[PDB]
């Protein structure tokens, strides 16, 4: 048993106590919520983007920065590296938790979705839930969340508001950009559950890469941008207790496994008359999947990195 | 002077507290001594892997995750990076301690056989003697070891059973491919003064990488795979105070230096009639080696990556 | 507000803890100063360097070891990164220190220049100036500094001799060839500011990357091989609060945009009569640079790495 929430904690503190350093701004608001500011006034950066990155993945991964080289194409790239990857990935990163207070609107990641159980069914399917009386929730947002949205969201997780810390950036900031390609991994535990309807408790370890997108200037296009990072530019290496099906699994993971494949996120978007719903979930995927059956010792392979999309898409 | 034991006692420290995390099993043996299984039954991953390695070559090297990418087979990777060439992979990383007590056996590597001195001559060689009243042995084996094992290790080590560390995994784990992928270095160092009778101690700094094998489903198989990795996927660069022979002894330090290259290892062990001793010891280096002579400013380099053979070994 | 050399203190602290490890000598001079010597009796190493790297840095930089591999030629690179791009390549990394104490020359770097404000004018230009209690000092230099050496530095700075921390290193050293490397980032910021007169405090987040050279047997050639690897090795990112002459500026910042370029840096250095006042500016700059406008979402490119010229310095 690992606690999400509690290993996450020691690296909140870490971003408190080196605000400065990090570019990040601290407040306490009136109900003892703690607000640690990533990118929506602070400037943030590559060290609050990793750090962010992990506190997201409930202290259960490491992410740092590489470099992605391809067809002429480099950037700055995340390494995502999980001997948790269920739990990590989806009991805490994944951006589940539709956040609503007011009139205020953000999503919610990271590890007090594992005490507030959102959604109650990620949690039931790998059978997880956290027990810790702290509570970490990242916020995608161009806006900081005030007294109520605190209130609401320690609510929830069943803790007191002092033991709730909240860490928020918007899309388009370097921390967008770097919290954003760190769920290349991700999206593949995810689409394994939801969309093939896999047992992702059967991956006992993964690692990943993605480039870091270019920021755009506004939140609408950083969405298009930091999500084509993953879809065109993302590899996962995943090692799993495979079955019979495994083969045809690994087939059906890559973002190219999709109908909706081959456009830059904000044309599929466009297209899809800005309606998420009418956006096909399989295209959420990795462009290059390597699966190790560790019952077996083969290696299934799938996917291409798809730089001309990447080039269009920051206009490059 | 420094403790290849000592500096490895930390690491261990870090393992045993954060065991959870790391899907490692920490357990008390009667007489004091603390196992690690870091893969036999507990499933271990790739940070148990990272510390295992630096475990094994004595706390004095730095070993990391990277991406390996060369004509379209992209791997997960180890860098390995030591100022102490010699004494770091010699006097503590290489198995050179065959640990058989009754129905047990195991290849034995790390630190403890610097306190134990196994074999003597290697010491001598390089003029290393640890002195410290711990002792850290790493095991390959599918196995752990039981109490008189322990107690084995501990005697010849000349410290109490308590204070004695096992860290275990077998070949066929993710630890055993990053375990083994990172002496990678270290089989260089031990070809250039076993096989190519070099001082070794006139290598000043090294830092090198190779690809991690997917993992097999059996020891036999995964010992073909990771040694692979590094005769075929290894590169080492070497800075020496070099002589009038390192130009020879560079263009005689690769794998293809050897009649014995160019098939997988499992088929180079098949055509030994399964026996070690028919094998050229030359065969066991690295892929790829980039010589610097301190001396003379001088860049020698021999080798090169095959990636036929690890698609073949891996069957990609 | 964050200060250079409180931010750089505790790396020096661990370089001290664990100078064996390191293989840096450190030694107190009569007036309390403490010299830590990486490289003219002690032999460094990798880790050494990439302190060393760090200190000079500020502390508000974070470099590592990653790999170069480009037309066949595969080198150890450094990887640096920053969130205070200004201040630390500028207000401490730059070597704008020429100390000369009686029969003593060397160039110093790092932090201690924010102290004793060296060059003032470039303090001014970025408004800032450190408020510190310790001052450490980087010195690029084949002897070790004495006394009174020493207590110029600290008498400059403000400080009490025995607040005083001196780093040395030789060009030629591997402490050398990783610390030089590490300025990746700041040629690029230096000659925004000092050549093209751009407002630098714009560029919020920097990351580059360049190869470490092979080690000459003298500092003269070092000097040369290492200046290389940023002018035909390095490449880096920025993110800049751009303007409407960014696109301009962009092209005009790598090396190439210089006449002076082509050739390896000791064979322009030749050519101008071994005068550095004879070698225009602008070729003291990276190979190659990526800057994505933060006001805009759009990104610029200019320069590549040039593999032929480094083969050339390195005779490869």
């Amino acid at each position: 048993m690992v606690s999400v929430n509690e290993n996450a904690l020691p690296l909140v503190e870490r971003m408190i106590e080196r605000a400065e350093l990090l570019n990040v701004e601290v407040q306490e608001l009136e109900n003892g919520t703690t607000v640690i500011d990533c990118g929506v006034e602070a400037a943030g950066g590559f060290e609050a983007g990793l750090l962010f990155s992990e506190v997201c993945m409930g202290g259960l991964a490491t992410v740092e920065l590489t470099e992605f080289e391809h067809d002429g194409l480099c950037l700055p790239a995340v390494q995502v590296t999980t001997d948790h990857p269920a739990v990590s990935t989806l009991a805490a990163q994944k951006a589940g938790w539709q956040v609503q207070v007011g009139d205020y609107f953000a999503m919610g990641s990271g590890p007090a979705r594992a005490l507030a159980l959102k959604p109650k069914e990620t949690y039931e399917e790998i059978d997880y839930e956290d027990d810790a009386d702290v509570a970490i929730l990242c916020l995608e947002s161009s806006e900081l969340p005030d007294e109520d949205v605190a209130e609401h969201v320690a609510d929830e997780c069943g803790v007191d508001p002092e033991n709730l810390y909240l860490l928020v950036a918007p899309t388009a900031s370097i921390v967008g950009s770097v919290q954003v390609s760190a769920r290349v991994v991700e999206t593949g535990l995810y689409k394994l559950l939801e969309v093939l309807e896999y047992d992702v408790t059967r991956v006992k370890y993964a690692t990943g890469t993605a480039p870091i997108a270019p920021v755009a200037d506004d939140d609408g296009e950083a969405m298009g941008r930091t999500n084509d990072c993953i879809l065109y530019g993302g590899t996962v290496y995943l090692y799993v207790e495979g079955d019979d099906e495994l083969p045809e699994v690994v087939e059906e993971l890559p973002s190219e496994a999709s109908e909706d494949y081959g456009k830059p996120f904000m044309k599929i978007f466009e297209e899809a008359d800005y309606d998420f719903y009418k956006i096909d979930p399989g295209v959420f995927a990795p462009a290059r999947v390597v699966v190790n059956d560790l019952s077996t010792g083969k290696t299934y392979t799938a996917g291409e990195i798809n730089v001309d999309v990447l080039k269009e898409s920051f206009s490059l």
